């Protein structure tokens, strides 16, 4: 996967989240951004397609991924356990992460 | 994704493929279980937070995820060939792995 | 996942992709395709079971599948945008490279 379809696809996500009823809707849509965040990880973005793969700003990059998988770790988990609404309102604040990790790297 | 969010995702896409009925339901439930065996091999578990990432628990809690996605993709294969109980034995066969995987990190 | 597995779900992803109808199922699917590449860039393969890991035959099977991930990634991007269109098609350009990548390897 490329950067920009992480992207895009964390955020269908979280409106298929948004909009689900059972805690399987829930998990596997969770599952997805999971996968996501980590090809994003693995991936090489728009404003450092050239710098060194060393670069704080290409490694910072790639810990912000990091750090929004274990946000989704933290919902699965709730997801799981039946927590529908909690899963919910955690992804609801997952939101803030993807978006900022998201116009930090336009 | 974490640790226990992986354990519980692999239990409940085993009790799916106990419940299947045609070769792609096994299919795209033992890729959710590759998917979440995988994470949670990039995972750190509840029982050594603070080893070593050399110290011998740590890297066999990970050896043993490398293990249980290899007879993952033994029963993939199989339900891709459209072989679906020979995929369900499989995974009934994958449960024991996977217990045992998770009562030694409990 | 082992490595035939990878290839058989790549090919029935595509033909699902081939019959499908709206965004969702188009992405799902290039993300399940996604996955099986990844998947498949950690196995070995059966042409090269006692190769080296530095032989230019076994790092060659993986730059191959690290190329398909990047078309897999244009697609990806398509779908999210609504192209629907134009992800089947890359999609179909895709079995190209799925179909001799597999040949190489079988
Ligand atoms: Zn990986």
């Amino acid at each position: 996967a490329d950067w920009e379809a992480a992207m895009l696809t964390l955020l269908m996500m979280l409106k298929v989240i948004e909009k689900a009823d059972n805690a399987a809707q829930v998990l596997t849509a969770l599952w997805f951004m999971a996968l996501a965040a980590h090809m994003a990880a693995l991936a090489t973005p728009p404003k450092l397609e050239d710098k060194s793969p060393a670069s704080p700003e290409m490694i910072d990059f790639r810990v912000g991924f990091e750090e929004l998988a274990t946000e989704i770790g933290k919902a699965i988990k709730l997801a799981a356990l039946g927590k529908v609404k909690e899963a919910q309102a955690a992804a609801e604040q997952l939101k803030t992460t993807v978006n900022a990790h998201w116009q930090k790297y336009r």
